[PDB]
């Protein structure tokens, strides 16, 4: 019944969060600390307030858009349409300067960035959750569900490498301090600049303006794409709320489901696990081996090697699949992982690696967003008409995945910085070279055996081939 095209419009809307996310994470603490001349105790506390902020913000949009009335145009698109005209603006805004405050009082100053920051990161998540939750308002089919998960997930890695690099290439990365000689050897240097002159940063304001506007339009384009071309089905049963059913009915009901947070800690081990393989392997082959002139490339690799194996591997579950494939990803993952820790500096090995690293991160990245829809059939079948609470489950679930994706920074900074990890030289202390050999190695494979233990979920192949057929009328 879908068409294509309604698939590739509903992929179109997986660009904007996964791609400002990725664009902004990266780059706003150098911003703060070379353009905007702050001081950096304010920007340290602007990076740890505007983290903070989205975690507290997700779970109450996801708690407040359950309680919305059918409007006359749909009843989870409108939050959309209603967001990005806003957001636009709200983005454009914290990637500049304007603020002349009669001196450049830095406590009269950067409250331009706070606020705006905070809003941004509310918008954005008010556009997130009901987009992630329009997965299971198409045609209610089991298998199309899973078919536009896919092609949702494919764009969503495509942003995260097209966001540095448009970002890249637009301003150019900060200068290395050394050289790699060809035959393999560290040339020490010195920029020795002033780097004060008065064009240079007008000139750099400018283009952070562009790359700014650059992103907002094509923000805006995949919005309008997204909204003409899917349609909210109509909800075409009785469900609704009887003299029963209290304000906290459905939330403290919705907590302690059973498989659903069974689920939950797998997702969150397997996550944590991957977020510390990729943010840290970043810069693993940089220090405690050689090839200091390359990683820029070898990310790149392993990153995009994601994006070409989630059709193949969406195709591996569509046969003996959905539960019986997380096994073979996460088990592909273990072994050239303990293999990279020995068999050390050979340019070939490292690629190989890292490409398989990449297939493991299509596993991780799919199969924990490809399954939860089983758990919302079971939720809705096992128990009576429950007018309904869809948009809860993935509010949680996006809150949890900003855990772990924000407890890896925090674990990794901290391990690093409890050895002499010097800033800015071109050297190793001993330690670190083999703690940080370590958390990309071994600890992974701890977090991915202790999880596959524990990835005990009750839908079994024979639980949804059965759920199916009560799931009708």
């Amino acid at each position: 019944q879908l068409s294509i095209c309604n698939k590739l419009c509903y992929a179109v809307g997986g660009a904007p969060y996964q791609l400002t996310g990725c664009a902004l994470g990266f780059f706003l603490h150098i911003y703060l600390l070379d353009v905007a001349k702050v001081e950096p105790l304010p920007a340290s506390i602007i990076l740890f307030v505007g983290r903070a902020w989205d975690a507290f913000t997700d779970p109450l949009v996801g708690f407040c858009i359950s309680k919305s009335s059918w409007t006359r145009l749909g009843r989870l698109m409108p939050w959309i349409i209603f967001s990005t005209p806003l957001a636009i603006i709200a983005y454009f805004l914290i990637w500049f300067v304007p603020d002349f405050p009669s001196g450049t009082e830095s406590s009269h100053g950067f409250l331009w960035y706070l606020l705006f920051y905070c809003l941004f990161e509310t918008l954005v998540t008010c556009f997130h959750v009901p987009y992630s939750a329009l997965t299971m308002f198409i045609s209610t089919e089991q298998s199309e569900r899973d078919s536009a998960t896919a092609y949702r997930m494919t764009v969503e890695v495509l942003g995260t490498v097209i966001g540095t690099a448009i970002q890249g290439q637009i301003v150019g990365q900060a200068k290395a301090p050394c050289l790699q000689d060809q035959n393999g050897s560290v040339v020490v240097s010195e920029v020795a600049n002033r780097t004060q002159s008065t064009a240079s940063l007008k000139d750099t304001q400018n283009a952070y303006l562009l790359a700014a506007g650059i992103i907002a339009s094509i923000y805006v384009l995949c919005a309008f794409i997204l909204i003409l071309g899917v349609r909210e089905q109509r909800e075409l049963y009785e469900s609704q709320q009887a003299e029963s059913m209290p304000f906290f009915q459905g939330l403290r009901l919705v907590m302690g489901h059973g498989p659903y947070v069974k689920l939950i800690a797998g997702f969150l081990f397997t996550s944590l696990a991957f977020m510390l393989v990729e943010g840290n392997f970043a810069l693993f082959c940089t220090y405690t081996l050689d090839f200091r002139n390359e990683f820029q490339n070898l990310l790149l690799a392993i990153m995009l090697s994601a994006t070409f194996t989630i059709p193949i591997w969406q195709w591996f579950l569509t046969r003996f699949g959905k539960k019986t494939a997380v096994y073979i990803g996460i088990s592909s993952a273990v072994p050239f992982l303990i293999l990279v820790a020995l068999m050390e500096r050979n340019l070939i090995v490292t690629y190989v690696v890292a490409v398989a690293a990449g297939v493991s991160v299509a596993a991780a990245f799919l199969l924990p967003w490809s399954m939860l829809p089983d758990v919302i059939d079971d939720f809705h079948l096992k128990h009576p008409h429950s007018p309904g609470t869809e948009p809860i489950f993935f509010s949680f679930y996006v809150f949890f995945t900003k855990f772990a994706s924000g407890v890896s920074l925090g674990v990794s900074t901290l391990s690093l910085d409890f050895a002499n990890y010097q800033r800015q030289g071109c050297s190793q202390p001993e330690q670190v070279k083999f703690t940080l050999k370590m958390l990309v190695t071994m600890a992974p494979i701890i977090l991915i055996l202790l999880g596959l233990l524990l990835f005990k979920l009750y839908p079994i192949d024979e639980e949804k081939r059965r759920q199916n057929k009560k799931a009708l009328q």
